[PDB]
């Protein structure tokens, strides 16, 4: 069962085509979350993909054709794309688009200096007190959308529907908070059936503007998550995590998204230091298998590259499949959808699907813990310096299985590639975990 999906961050069409067939749709990836496929401005820095000029599919990631025929390679695949839509803003300034339309001064191909909010510019003590500059200011100098006209609504709809039109199967609604939530509600009434749809709001708290209000447009990106999450595995204990969720204040779990990290607090915007990152290397394994294993919200994995810690920096100057070798895990692309032990956590979450519940939740009241999803899985962390070696109970049937971290059960079914967990007849583990490792087991990966 599809449990979650991937940010293919900066990947171009023809290399998300082919990751989808190689990769992707085999090991059971949900979608992919693809980079602003509209014209944007020129210029190598990742962020110009954060200022539209159009809505012509001819971006950095590639054509209209490419772009089409990523739709229907990672569908026939069985994986959806989502596209992250600009719903709030325009482009600051004046210059050229990667399709080669000419902007300035609030006048673009299809928007007219009356189809914007009168310029000012939100200060960072508006997003405390004052929500009607938060959603009708400036956000960093970007042209302010006028999304209550009528004129504005019908062409951001219109762009959806096309993309609808063409298999996109969801919508990443960037910049939410700097939108009045009934504007997206105006909007929603003039799209097409009800794709999946989520909105990008940071709220950690204290803000004029919060994340609640969005619930009822679609699923809301959860920040909170991340950042304690991430908080928790740095500076704090484990043990803290058996009620991790609405007990900590959160959303409820069928309206959020949440992820160890995303494209923006990996470089410092909406996160501190605390956010766990590819560069943490095993501690970023070791968040990801909590996060996948964990029954809360819909997960979306990271897929990075290294930027060398340029953050306007655009991605490699080479492509991922690049004749015949993987261009992954090295200096260019980190892929780390890839890496074992993520991998196998998505493997693990769509697996114990069947049971959304945490049972038999077991620590050492600090960096050890383990808990299942009733019959159908189980797993353990251990973060301490010596070695997990405590007899858990479990309610999974006696006998033999892979641990997924490290390897998967052959064809047929006879054997694993990584090391092997065995269920005693009383449903208990004696674990033997080394510092700083995981194992986790799920009923569809049980030998012989
Ligand atoms: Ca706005
Ligand atoms: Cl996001």
């Amino acid at each position: 069962t599809p449990t979650t999906f991937v940010h293919l961050f900066e990947w171009n069409w023809q290399d998300v085509a082919q990751e989808c067939e190689q990769y992707l749709g085999p090991k059971g990836y949900a979608a992919v979350q693809v980079s602003p496929p509209n014209e944007h401005i020129t210029g190598s820095q990742w962020w110009t993909r954060y200022q539209p000029v159009s809505y012509e599919l001819q971006s950095r990631g590639g054509n209209r054709a490419q772009f089409i025929d990523m739709v229907n390679r990672c569908s026939a695949a069985g994986v959806d794309i989502y596209v992250d839509t600009l719903i709030n803003h325009m482009a600051a300034g004046s210059g050229t688009g990667t399709a080669g339309n000419s902007f300035g001064n609030k006048s673009f191909p299809i928007y007219s200096p009356q189809d914007f909010h009168e310029s000012c510019t939100i200060n960072n003590s508006d997003y405390g007190n004052d929500r009607y500059r938060v959603q009708n200011c400036e956000l960093v100098g970007l042209a302010d959308l006028d999304t209550a006209s009528n004129y504005v609504q019908n062409t951001i709809a219109a762009y959806i529907n096309d993309l609808q039109a063409i298999g996109v199967k969801g919508f990443r609604f960037d910049a939410s908070k700097h939108v009045a939530a009934s504007d997206i509600q105006s909007l929603m009434a003039k799209v097409n059936g009800s794709p999946v749809v989520f909105q990008e709001v940071i709220d950690q708290g204290g803000e004029a503007v919060g994340a609640s209000e969005y619930l009822s447009t679609g699923l809301v990106t959860e920040f909170k998550y991340s950042t304690e999450l991430g908080n928790t595995f740095r500076n704090g204990s484990l043990a803290w995590l058996s009620n991790f969720g609405e007990g900590w204040g959160f959303m409820p779990s069928s309206s959020a998204v949440v992820f160890v990290d995303n494209h923006d607090n990996q470089r410092g915007h909406g996160g501190a230091g605390n956010v766990i990152t590819f560069e943490d290397g095993r501690l970023y394994d070791l968040a990801n298998v909590f996060m996948l294993a964990y029954p809360y919200g819909y997960p979306k994995v990271m897929s990075s590259y290294d930027f060398h810690g340029d953050t306007d920096a655009g991605g490699p100057n080479v492509p991922v499949h690049n004749n015949g070798n993987l261009e992954c895990f090295a200096s260019n692309w980190k892929c780390e959808h890839r890496w074992s032990y993520i991998a196998g956590g998505v493997d693990f979450r769509n697996n114990t699907a069947d049971n959304w519940a945490v049972t038999n939740w077991w620590d050492n009241t600090n960096n050890q813990i383990s808990f299942g999803r009733g019959s159908s899985g189980h797993m353990a962390i251990n973060k301490e310096d010596s070695t997990l070696t405590a007899t858990v109970q479990t309610d999974m049937a006696s006998g033999q299985y892979c641990n997924v971290l490290k390897g998967e059960l052959s064809a047929d079914a006879k054997s694993c590639s990584g090391e092997v967990i065995t269920v005693n007849s009383d449903g208990t583990i004696n674990l033997n975990i080394g510092a700083w490792d995981a194992m986790a087991i799920h009923k569809n990966a049980k030998l012989n």
